[PDB]
């Protein structure tokens, strides 16, 4: 009961008719023009009535206002302390929205708009590689969950069920091609130094809020419906997973919610594949399932190297942690845990 959150009805919308000053941001902020950025949050509390606001008004409204509250916390001050009115629009926006009262990576990507009204902090190209690299891999993994999802209830004898998850790794590859969109784009210092102040967490009603951040992409509940399940329960990846449950938009969150209670698709198909008669297709079917796995590989090594070369002593500016709060050793821990997965169907697949 949460269907409907289309990409291209929230892009297109300016409800706080913010697309001049949108175009000016990056000389503004280029600028350390602080007292603009007041203006506008003042200006915007005064000017408009959230409750007013149909959700997917809501959900453009909390991308610009999100982006211009950044802004300002990239400098050092907290917004909603400085503009004490910001609270109570915020909640209203985020009663209608029922998500956080900040940008995600939803909002920064696919439901940011191409071209010339494009939302961005600032001047540098640079800061194309992530909004395309989240834009890019955030349609795939959703369709990639869909199909994921159904794998539950087929069998690994039935040919759909090998047609499905090969869909799926096809739709994750979205993924990939979206962290290559920042590799070739993103140079790691101008990241440590321009961009990433731009992603730090801001107090709202009593509680801080993280920045946007490539994390919030979906992936994580590929991971969880597909091979972490219940499995590790007091892990460092189920705390992250944990507190990003209620960032996702609201539709997807019973789907995480059911899958970390729950045993996984591989720990289930391990089952099956060593019970049944092992045929043919079955195999195929169990070889889908490596495919996926291979295919979060091809994501997570190159992004494991880039965080690499951006958080060294060189590159890393001010920061040692992304936007979540979190080093490199959290990229290694998800990517040891997929690199433990396709090391046990290869050993399930041996004979
Ligand atoms: C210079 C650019 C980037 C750097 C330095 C970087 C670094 C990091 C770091 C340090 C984390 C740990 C969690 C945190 O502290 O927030 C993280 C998480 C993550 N980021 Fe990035 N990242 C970059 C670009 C991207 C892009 C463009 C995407 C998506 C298209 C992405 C996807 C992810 C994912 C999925 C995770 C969760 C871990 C996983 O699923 O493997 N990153 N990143
Ligand atoms: N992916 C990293 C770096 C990052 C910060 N903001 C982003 C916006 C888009 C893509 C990646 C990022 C993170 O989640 O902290």
């Amino acid at each position: 009961y949460f269907q409907g959150m289309i990409s291209n009805e929230i892009s297109k919308l300016d409800p706080l008719n913010l697309d001049a000053f949108f175009n000016q941001l990056p000389s503004l902020n280029q600028n350390l023009e602080v007292s603009l950025l007041i203006d506008k949050l003042r200006e915007i509390t005064k000017s408009y009535l959230p409750t007013t606001f149909s959700i997917n008004d809501a959900l453009a409204a909390t991308r610009d206002l999100g982006m211009i509250m950044s802004s300002v916390r990239k400098l050092g001050i907290q917004p909603v302390s400085a503009v004490s009115d910001l609270e109570v629009f915020l909640e209203t926006l985020s009663e209608i929205t029922n998500m956080v009262p900040r940008e995600t990576s939803y909002h920064y990507g696919p439901w940011n708009p191409i071209g010339e009204r494009e939302r961005r902090f600032t001047h540098f190209p640079d800061e194309r590689g992530l909004i395309e690299g989240v834009r890019i891999a955030i349609p795939g993994i959703e369709l990639a969950i869909r199909e994921i999802n159904q794998l539950s209830n087929l069998s690994l004898n039935d040919p759909a069920f090998e047609s499905l998850a090969k869909s799926a790794a096809l739709h994750v590859y979205q993924a990939v091609d979206g962290i290559g969109e920042t590799i070739k784009k993103t140079d790691p210092y101008v990241f440590s130094h321009e961009l990433r102040p731009f992603f730090d967490p801001i107090r709202i009603g009593g509680k801080s809020y993280i920045g946007a951040g490539g994390g919030q992409i979906p992936l994580f509940v590929v991971d969880v419906k597909l091979w972490l399940g219940n499995h590790s329960p007091n892990s460092e990846y189920v705390s992250f997973i944990k507190d990003s449950v209620f960032y996702l938009p609201p539709e997807l969150r019973p789907i995480c919610v059911d899958s970390l209670l729950e045993p996984s698709v591989i720990n289930q198909k391990f089952a099956e594949f060593g019970s049944v008669e092992i045929t043919d297709q079955v195999i195929k079917g169990m070889e889908s399932l490596l495919s996926v796995i291979q295919v979060l590989l091809k994501f997570r090594k190159p992004h494991f190297q880039l965080a690499q070369r951006t958080l060294s002593k060189e590159n890393r500016g001010n920061y040692t942690t992304g936007s979540a709060g979190y080093t490199n050793s959290f990229n290694h821990m998800v990517l040891e845990f997929t690199i433990e997965v396709e090391k046990q169907i290869r050993a399930v697949l041996a004979p």
